[PDB]
C-alpha cells in the first residue's frame, strides 16, 4: 500500500534527523554525525526483521532506504553547521519516527501472524529500536526509561493498528489512525509536561 | 518436560523482579519500571532464539511468558511503592534467574545440536543476556564484567547440563542439577565475598 | 580460500587482544578479562551471521574460533599481569582486526548476494561490531562515534572488496587488497593525527 511505503520514508528521515541532531549536540563531526543518523534511521527495521526471520533485512538490500538515511543525516549536519543557534527538535523528530514505525512495524508483524502479543511488541520494538540504539551508542539512559509514557505510547500505537486490522479496516486507514494516535499521545505528553 | 516449563516461569519471574528493582533504585516510575522488568525477563530468551534460528521468538508468541513478565514487574513496583525501606535483593533475584535460564537455555541449544561449544555458550548467553540488557539500558558496566565469577558460573551451569545430558541423565534431573550448581556457585561467591 | 581462513584467525586474535587490553585497563581480573576479550573477538562474526540468516553462527559451532578467542585473551591477561608497565596498543590491535573482518565479512556477504549495499554495510558491521560491543559493555561512547574516520574506513575496506570481486579479482587478492587498504587508512589517521 502507498501509506506503508510513505511511512517507511517518513520514519527513516525522522529518525535520521534525530540521530544526527544527537551527534551534533555531542560534538561529533561530519562522518560521526552520519554514523549516528544512519544507525538510528535503520536500526529499528533491522531489529524487527531479525525478530520476524526476514533476512537479509530490507534496510540492507532495498537501496532507497539507506540512501534516504544517508541524505537525511547529511542534510541535518549541513543545516546545523550553518545555523548553529537554531533549535534542535530531537524529541519531535523522534516522535514522528515513533508513529511512522509503530504503525508500519505492526503491519509487518501482522503479515507474519495474527498474534496480538507479537504484533504489539514487535511493532513497539520497531518504533523505539532505532532511538534505543542511538541512546546506547551515545552512552546515556534511553528515552524508553527516562520518558514515562514513551514506550507505552508505542505499544498503544501498535495495538490500535492491530485492533483496526482485526476489524477489517483498510490498511491505508489502519496505518494513518495508528500513526496519528501515537504522534498525538507524544505531543500531549511533551506539551502538557506529563513526563516531569 | 515439567521441569523445563517450570524453569521458564521461574526465570521470567526472577529476572522481571531484578529488572523492576533496578528501575525502582534508578528513580523510574510505574511504566518505566514495567519496561525494564519486561525487558530483563524476556531478553535472554529472545537473544537465545535468534542465535538458534527460532523465529518468531517464543517469548513473543507464547502468551503466558510476557504476561508473567508484566505481572511480576507490576507486583515488584507495587511492593516497593508501599514498602520503600525494605531490602531490594537484586542480585539474589538475578542469581535465581541465572540458574533457571542457564539450565533451560542449555536444554534448548542441546535440542538443536550436540556441539558442546554451542550448548555451553548459548546456554550462558541465555542466562546472562537479560541482565546484560538491563545493565546496558541502565547505562552501567554489566555484572558479567564487574562480578569476577558471574559469567563463568553461567558457563559452568550450562556445561554441567551438557555433561548430564551426554551421560543419558533424565532431562528433569539434568535441569535440576544444572540449576542447583549455578545457584549454589552464586550463593558462595556472594556470601564468601569472592568478588571483592 | 586460504586467505579467508587466515583472516578469520587474525581478526579473532586481534580483537581478543583489544578486548582483553580494555578490560585490563578497566581494572578487571582474569575471568572478567576473558569475558571481554571473548566477546570482542566473536561478536562481529555473530552479528554478521544473524544479519545474513546463518544460524547457528559459525563462531559458536566451529571449535577453533572460540578456542582461539579464549587463548588469545588468556595470553593477553598473563602478559600484562607480568609486564604491567609496557604499552597497551588497543587501537593497533583493533585496527588489524578491522582490516581482517572488513575483508572477510564483505566476502561472506558477497557470497549471499551481489548487492553493493548489503556487502558494504554488512562488511563494515562485521569489522566494527566486536569493538562496538566491547565499548558498550565498557560503558563508554564507542570508537565508531569518537573516531571520525573509523567507521568510514571499514566501509571503504568492504567497498574495495566489492569492487575487486566485481572485477573478477581472485578471492585471495581481493581479500589482501581490502585488508591492506583498511589497515593503511587506519595507520594514517592515527599517525597523522587526523582524529583530533
Ligand atoms: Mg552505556
Amino acid at each position: 500500500s502507498i501509506v506503508f511505503d510513505i511511512f517507511n520514508y517518513i520514519g527513516i528521515v525522522a529518525f535520521a534527523i534525530s540521530g544526527a541532531i544527537k551527534a551534533v549536540k555531542k560534538g561529533m563531526d561530519l562522518l560521526g554525525v552520519l554514523v549516528l543518523g544512519f544507525s538510528t534511521a535503520l536500526g529499528g527495521g533491522i531489529i524487527s526483521n531479525l525478530l520476524l526471520g526476514k533476512t537479509p533485512p530490507t534496510n540492507l538490500i532495498y537501496y532507497p532506504y539507506p540512501i534516504t538515511a544517508f541524505l537525511a543525516s547529511l542534510a541535518t549536519f549541513v543545516f546545523y553547521r550553518i545555523f548553529t543557534n537554531v533549535g534542535k527538535p530531537l524529541l519531535y523528530a523522534d516522535a514522528i519516527g515513533l508513529g511512522a514505525f509503530a504503525s508500519s512495524g505492526a503491519s509487518l508483524a501482522y503479515s507474519v501472524s495474527n498474534n496480538v502479543i507479537l504484533v504489539v511488541i514487535v511493532g513497539a520494538i520497531t518504533a523505539v529500536g532505532g532511538g534505543v540504539i542511538r541512546d546506547i551508542l551515545s552512552n546515556e539512559v534511553p528515552l524508553i526509561l527516562t520518558r514515562e509514557f514513551y514506550a507505552t505510547t508505542a505499544v498503544i500505537g501498535s495495538f490500535v493498528y492491530f485492533i483496526a486490522s482485526d476489524l477489517s479496516v483498510p490498511e491505508d486507514v489502519a496505518l494513518i489512525v495508528s500513526f496519528l494516535i501515537t504522534l498525538i499521545l507524544r505531543i500531549l505528553a511533551m506539551e502538557l509536561k506529563w513526563e516531569l
